[PDB]
RNA sequence: GGAAACCUGAUCAUGUAGAUCGAAUGGACUCUAAAUCCGUUCAGCCGGGUUAGAUUCCCGGGGUUUCCGC
């Protein structure tokens, strides 16, 4: 709740992104106000460790439209970002 | 010094999962090419409020533009 980023992520250990897609997070690291993530299905992005920001929005939903297909996320984990 | 408008890839929009463009990446296709297409990814300048819920509304900071100032 209008946390940082990093935050969020590091708390789920997950990721939304602007489709409604989950990914599992594989890696992250932080460095200024950067933030350097690596997906479990491979994609690497480079993202504003902002608390306003699209993706801390997304994060904080209750929502979501699929989950990413080569991050295999498990049931486990998606239940575990549903009840935050 | 003060006032108003806007906000960081671009333009526009916006209290109930923003959109279009652009870029990165994989694939299809192709001649291991071009063109074309598809999948995946990328946002709210910062800090507080209000709210069930905030990029959106309020206050403050910062930046830009314009206007009024000894
Ligand atoms: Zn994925």
């Amino acid at each position: 709740n209008n946390k940082p980023l990093n935050t969020l992520i590091s708390a789920t250990g997950l990721w939304m992104s602007r489709t409604g897609t989950i990914h599992k997070i594989k890696h992250h690291e932080v460095s200024r106000s950067k933030i350097y993530i690596e997906m479990a299905c491979g994609d690497h992005l480079v993202v504003n460790n902002s608390r306003s920001s699209r993706p801390a929005r997304a994060l904080r939903y209750h929502k979501y439209r699929k989950t990413c297909k080569r991050c295999r996320v498990s049931d486990e984990d998606l239940n575990k970002f549903l009840t935050k």
